[PDB]
């Protein structure tokens, strides 16, 4: 599995390249793991990713939630890794095809799929939630390594720790601005996603740092 | 919204003169064409631009977005800067996430599409036992414009009936995934055609071809 340094991972969501970029350097030194989105990607372009692993010695993690058919999945996921990222994440909900899609390239192309089960926000308990649990065995049952897993629901996280195993890979993000804490989190994940309460913080690097100070321990 | 020949074209080719040179090949009889996260990440979303500059056409821009809240609205407001004149969110994610995209259409003047039940088969799995619930959830929330399968004529007849005859249904999965023109348009206001249209040796008679069997609609 990827060595996260301090099992923390920035969640690079500004949609400014110089703040972006700013932001993911002053913190350098305690990240090597960072997720970039559709935020960022949509507002600077692919070459993004390029940009970061030259500045930075980042590994990549594209959060596109992929959620379309099984050839469109395909499609993305390509266009993705000749990007330069590391990993893709997909939703499950669509199903077991769509899902097998993105793992076969991942798979030729020498890459990693993160399988997202259930979400963090409230809207994840209308449909997500119900099906989460056999996402993830479904994710099980094709050979999915790694997943995501909601920190605002440690009840939940920890269900899906127990479905996937402790072999498995396990991220969460809801860390600081939705209300989960870190050290409950990595009770269950193998390391946590903070965003907001890292990259809008006056000093991102106290703010990481902090983080990390109230999980030492672990 | 009035879809020149109730076809959209799924531009779905990820080299900018391909995309280009199809969609100009097919441009008298589409004005309304689909782009996505292939041609996006491929080329960039200043193809969006470009697209509205060379053909007199609206762009609907499908990035199935299923984020929290927060994520969705930064990722509308990025689709709409590039000009994109709609958006297709999906439904599975649940209503706040739905809502966060209809704020930012409704602040830029653009509109949100909710995609209900995917044509695919894995959309059995999961996403058709909820998909009368998000289609309902959608009439909630004042959606008026859906998305629905043409692979299942009365999964999309279902559809039709939970939104009503003044919703907008577009739907895909004509050609390539079996679905039937005609018998799509019977509930569907337009159908989405991709591969069937871009990857014909032949794409302008492709698009003439499907015109021309629906014509009495
Ligand atoms: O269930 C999930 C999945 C997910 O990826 N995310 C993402 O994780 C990040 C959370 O950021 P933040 O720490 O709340 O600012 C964002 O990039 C979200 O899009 C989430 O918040 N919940
Ligand atoms: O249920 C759905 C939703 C959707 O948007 N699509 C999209 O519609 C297009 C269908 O293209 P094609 O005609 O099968 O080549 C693609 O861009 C898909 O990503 C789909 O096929 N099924």
């Amino acid at each position: 599995v990827m060595d996260v340094m301090n099992r923390l991972i920035l969640a690079m969501d500004l949609m400014n390249r110089d703040d972006a970029l700013r932001v993911t350097g002053e913190v350098r030194e305690y990240i090597d793991t960072v997720k970039i989105g559709y935020p960022l990607v949509l507002s600077e372009g692919m070459d993004i990713i390029a940009e970061f692993r030259k500045r930075f010695g980042c590994r990549i993690i594209a959060d596109f939630k992929v959620a379309d058919i099984p050839e469109t999945n395909e499609k993305i996921c390509r266009a993705t890794f000749k990007a330069g990222a590391d990993a893709i994440i997909v939703h499950g909900f669509p199903g077991a095809d769509s899902v097998r899609a993105c793992l076969n390239v991942a798979e030729e192309m020498g890459r990693e799929v993160f399988l997202l089960t259930e979400m963090s926000h409230p809207g994840a308990e209308m449909f997500i939630q119900g099906a989460a649990d056999e996402i993830a065995r479904m994710g099980v049952d094709l050979g999915v390594k790694n997943y995501v897993g909601p920190s605002t629901r440690p009840e939940r996280l920890s269900r899906l720790r127990e479905i996937i195993g402790q072999d498995s890979f396990l991220i969460s993000p809801g860390v600081g601005a939705q209300g989960g804490d870190p050290g409950e989190t990595l009770r269950f994940a193998d390391a946590i996603i903070a965003g907001r309460s890292i990259y809008l913080a006056d000093n991102p690097a106290a703010a990481a740092a902090g983080i990390i100070e109230s999980i030492k321990d672990l």
